[PDB]
C-alpha cells in the first residue's frame, strides 16, 4: 500500500479536465513575503489528506496568471501548487531558480494556515514556463530533495544541467521563442543519462501553448508529477509505451518505467 496515492484509478480522458480533488485558492501579495513576488496558491480543500507541493514559475514578462489553468488543473488532482509572481517580470532563469527556492521554502515554513495543513513538505517539485523553464533546470541541480522537474517550453542560455531529479521537458515543435533546436532538445540530451529523463514535443505548438488550458501537457505533467512526488505507478501507463498524436516527439531513456 502507498500511503502517497490519492484520487481514483486514473483514466488519460480525466487527466484533461480538473481532477477530483475541490481547489480553494490564496493570494500571496508581493508585500508579504521576500525572496519572491508572491503569487497564488491552488490547493485541495474538503479534505483531511496531505499532498505534495509544486512551486511553478512563469517567463519573462509573465506573471502567474499565465500559468493559472496548470496551477488549479495540478491542484485538481491532488498537490499544494503555488505559481509565483517574481520580483520583477524582468528577472533571468537564474534568479527564478532563486525565487523558486524561497517559494518553497515559504509553503514549508511560513504558508498560510489552511495551505500548511495540506502539504506534505518532505514531498516537493518545481515546474516552470520559458526563462521560468530554464528557472526550474536550474533548482534541479541545486535541489537534490526535490522530486521531480517539469520545464515548459524552457529557456536558459546554458545548456548542460548536472541534476539527479526527474526531468520532464516539454517542448513546442513550432517555438520560435525558445527553439527546440537550441533550448529543450540540449537540455534533454545533456542531463546525466543516469538521470530519469522524457522529452515530449508538441506538435505544431507555439511558445506561449502552456499559457492555455493543454490536454497533453496536463496529463505529462499530471504523470509525472504523480509518478514521483507521489510514488504513484499507476501513472505510469501514461508515461511508457507512449504513442499521442498530439505529439510531434517523445524521446527518454526509460528509466521511469519499471
Amino acid at each position: 500500500s502507498n500511503p502517497y496515492q490519492r484520487g481514483p484509478n486514473p483514466t488519460r480522458s480525466a487527466l484533461t479536465a480538473d481532477g477530483p480533488f475541490s481547489v480553494a485558492t490564496y493570494t500571496v501579495s508581493r508585500l508579504s513575503v521576500s525572496g519572491f513576488g508572491g503569487g497564488v496558491i491552488y490547493y485541495p480543500t474538503g479534505t483531511s489528506l496531505t499532498f505534495g507541493g509544486i512551486a511553478m514559475s512563469p517567463g519573462y514578462t509573465a506573471d502567474a496568471s499565465s500559468l493559472a489553468w496548470l496551477g488549479r488543473r495540478l491542484a485538481s488532482h491532488g498537490f499544494v501548487v503555488l505559481v509565483i509572481n517574481t520580483n520583477s517580470r524582468f528577472d533571468y532563469p537564474d534568479s527564478r531558480a532563486s525565487q523558486l527556492s524561497a517559494a518553497l521554502n515559504y509553503l514549508r515554513t511560513s504558508s498560510p494556515s489552511a495551505v500548511r495543513a495540506r502539504l506534505d513538505a518532505n514531498r516537493l517539485a518545481v515546474a516552470g514556463h520559458a526563462m521560468g523553464g530554464g528557472g526550474t533546470l536550474r533548482i534541479a541541480e541545486q535541489n537534490p530533495s526535490l522530486k521531480a522537474a517539469v520545464p515548459l517550453t524552457p529557456w536558459h542560455t546554458d545548456k548542460t544541467f548536472n541534476t539527479s531529479v526527474p526531468v520532464l521537458i516539454v517542448g513546442a515543435e513550432a517555438d520560435t521563442v525558445a527553439p527546440v533546436s537550441q533550448h529543450a532538445i540540449p537540455f534533454y540530451q545533456n542531463l546525466p543519462s543516469t538521470t530519469p529523463k522524457v522529452y515530449v514535443e508538441l506538435d505544431n505548438a507555439s511558445h506561449f501553448a502552456p499559457n492555455s488550458n493543454n490536454a497533453a501537457i496536463s496529463v505529462y505533467t499530471i504523470s509525472w508529477m504523480k509518478l514521483w512526488v507521489d510514488n504513484d505507478t499507476r501513472y505510469r501507463q501514461f508515461l511508457c509505451n507512449v504513442n499521442d498524436p498530439a505529439l510531434s516527439d517523445f524521446r527518454t531513456n526509460n528509466r521511469h518505467c519499471q
